[PDB]
């Protein structure tokens, strides 16, 4: 059994791969980690082929995470019921038939003319007011905020307090409560717009689990944690999407290889998920249910394991030169979106917001480009989900 | 005539009345002003009979002020086509006609209700949060932008960028090139907003602008004119209904008065009105048209003459005791809203709104009071309209 290892919080302000997680890599294909806060360690798979695995095998259960206080990065650990993250079937797959409608590939091709309207609306807004723009604060995190609104079926009198809740995204730690604040008063609209709608025929997340709770298939108790992920959903686009300009901005070459190719972005959008580390370090771990032997590892019954998608994305012996960005890379088979049961329920909602945030921003925004050094943009701390904090533009205007 | 006054701007923390205006005002009926800004000085009536009477006489015009450099407050004057304030007959008249119809008080009992559940929404929640909480920031200033984008029509999912936008009303002001960005880009977004809904039977203000522009009656040009001061026009709300509150909770008579009388609080509403000092100076002259004497003094074609309507209000002959905040007043004719054509266009909408303010914390905030002493209260500074820039405020919560 290798020793236990300390893996602490990031403090890099950029792009960069984990230099901690690096190591742990090259140790072996199963190490045991110790995060910032819970109790104990826990088992780390780094393998492609052993990440894809375990999060396929229903002999690791999520529900049981639930009932302890695994080592973890978050300081606090309080599940709600309804979470798909921590449900397992039939559960995972009865929650789901509640909100999994408006989430679907023909859901999201029929919303994304909608979506290119709100978008185009805010860049029409960084147009008139001149060049100097943080996109970030003004495209990335209003944009997903608006879209998934739509799909979650935020009423109109309720555009604007959802939409200021919801950007409880904070600056990065604005407020402990101040957040908390966001999340009581949001939750308390969900539960209530949920119990209103008790059974109503709309194709709309806020209906169908309305209509699901007034009928049993998912009873109150299940709202909010069913719901309250996919609402403050959008923030990960925000996150995600902040890091893919960031290095097209401070990587020239990869800017210009986007830009020759409108039409034909696909492979560009799907190397940079592959090598985009979004989250900080590992989380949602697994529980070994009954003894179990990984890549050679013995893992008795019981104990967590944690598996990460990043160092899996980076599996030489499936990703060659898997530091280099390619753009063009073939297949690419990335786990950027997680695998199996628990894959993300907004896989194809972000798909279609990524690809018109750069399909529209290279559009029109000409000669765009960082209106000041990359070493002025400050990245996110103490957070799950990697990215920077601000991007101050520039862009052509008049002579 | 009389000697050249200079009066300045005045830096006064508190609901006091003007001590230069009270000066001018003993000094004569007729005095002649010098104020920060512009060329020359100005005629300045004080008197009742004479505000009122300038006010409604067609010998007095606006649109040649905008040709001039008369003296004024404002660092900088640039008057924009279509606007209400400079148009005479007949371009006031067929401004009006535009817009007017959703300013009428059938149009605000009809917004009434729905005015009614905006406020509960910021009041439940302040009243979930707990005791301390800014007034200013967390009611009076979010309720007037919202009712007013309802009024005026703005879509809904642009609701959060108008008012995010409209905060060009800042504190005291957050950047003069901010300012001039804020409205860059809802003056923008006006514009647009109206070239659609060319056609349009619509009863917003935005929908009827763009039938008229459509139909010729008051095409483009005029429309930021026009619909900008409506759109921004709530700030108007948010300070005088703080200087109402400011008072109530610091001269307890008052708000005992207020507290013992619901359902009869009209003649207090208005007596605050009165003497509540809403503008600092005087704002808009008008020019002398074809050489006119009043009371007593000659004014000579071509020279621009002020009146002071928080003066006038304060007319020993029309208010006795008229520094004495009475209520219970009888007819009280104050000309808080001006007179004549240029009447205030939300006049009604602005009533209703303070209707409930006033009425809803009252009502839903139990022992409402200042949490901290009145002196910690700032105020506006170097700002047309006076008013204070918070009022944290505690009541009753918990055992
Ligand atoms: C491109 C940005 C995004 C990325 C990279 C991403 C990535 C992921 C990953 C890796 C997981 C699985 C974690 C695990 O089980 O260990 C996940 C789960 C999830 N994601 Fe996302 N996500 C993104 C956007 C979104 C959005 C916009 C929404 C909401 C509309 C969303 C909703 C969810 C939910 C509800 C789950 C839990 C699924 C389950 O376990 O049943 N995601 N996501
Ligand atoms: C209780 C708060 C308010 C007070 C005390 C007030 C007072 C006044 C006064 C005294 C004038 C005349 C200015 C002059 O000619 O010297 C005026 C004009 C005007 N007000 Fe207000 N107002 C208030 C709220 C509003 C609101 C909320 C709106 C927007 C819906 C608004 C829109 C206007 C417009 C457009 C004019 C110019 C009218 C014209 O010349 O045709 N006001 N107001
Ligand atoms: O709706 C929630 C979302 C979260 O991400 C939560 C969290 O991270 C920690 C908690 O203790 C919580 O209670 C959380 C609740
Ligand atoms: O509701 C969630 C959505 C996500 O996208 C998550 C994620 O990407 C990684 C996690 O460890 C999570 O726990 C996530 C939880
Ligand atoms: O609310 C305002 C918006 C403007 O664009 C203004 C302006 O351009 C010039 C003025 O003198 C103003 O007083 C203006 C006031
Ligand atoms: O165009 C204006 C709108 C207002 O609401 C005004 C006001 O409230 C007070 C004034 O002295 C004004 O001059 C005002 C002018």
């Amino acid at each position: 059994p290798p020793p236990v290892r300390d893996w602490p919080a990031l403090d890099l302000d950029g792009p960069e791969f984990d230099p901690v997680l690096a190591e742990l890599m090259r140790e072996g294909p199963l190490t045991r980690v110790r995060l910032p806060h819970g109790e104990g360690w826990a088992w780390l798979a780094t393998r492609y082929d052993d990440v894809k695995a375990i999060t396929n095998d229903p002999r690791f259960g999520r529900a049981e995470v639930t009932q302890r206080q695994i080592t973890r990065l978050a300081p606090h650990f309080k599940p709600r019921p309804g979470s798909l993250a921590f449900a397992d079937q039939p559960d995972h797959n009865r929650l789901r038939r509640a909100v999994a409608g408006a989430f679907t590939v023909g859901a999201t091709k029929r919303l994304r003319p909608r979506a290119q309207e709100i978008l185009d609306g805010l860049v029409d807004g960084i147009l008139a007011e001149g060049p100097p723009a943080d996109l970030v604060e003004r495209v990335l995190e209003p944009f997903p905020i608006a879209v998934v609104s739509e799909v979650m079926g935020v009423p109109a009198a309720d555009r604007e307090r959802v939409h200021s809740w919801t950007r409880q995204i904070i600056s990065t730690s604005g407020g402990a409560e101040a957040a908390e604040r966001a999340k009581r008063g949001l939750y308390g609209w969900i539960t209530e717009t949920v119990r209103a709608r008790a059974g109503s025929e709309g194709g709309d997340v806020y209906s169908m689990l309305g209509a699901a709770v007034g009928r049993g298939e998912v009873g109150e108790t299940e709202a909010v944690g069913l719901a309250g992920p996919l609402q403050i959903g959008g923030e990960a686009v925000t996150h995600n999407v902040g890091q893919m300009l960031y290095l097209l901005l401070t990587r020239r070459e990869l800017m210009a290889r986007m830009r020759e190719r409108p039409g034909a972005r696909g492979t560009a959008l799907d190397e940079l998920l592959r090598w985009i580390s979004h989250r900080t370090s590992v989380g949602l771990a697994r529980i070994a249910l009954e003894d179990v032997e990984v890549h050679g590892t013995r893992i008795a019954a019981g104990e967590p394991v944690y598996v990460s998608y990043l160092a899996a994305n980076r599996d030489p012996d499936v990703f060659p030169d898997p530091d280099r960005i390619d753009l063009d890379r073939d297949p690419n088979p990335h786990l950027a979106y997680g695998n199996g049961h628990h894959f993300c329920t907004g896989a194809v909602l972000a798909r279609m917001q990524t690809e018109l945030l750069v399909d529209t921003l290279l559009e029109r925004l000409p000669g765009l480009r960082l209106a000041v050094p990359a070493e002025q943009v400050a990245w996110r701390r103490k957070t799950m989900i990697r990215g920077p904090r601000t991007l101050p533009c520039t862009w052509h205007h008049h002579h």
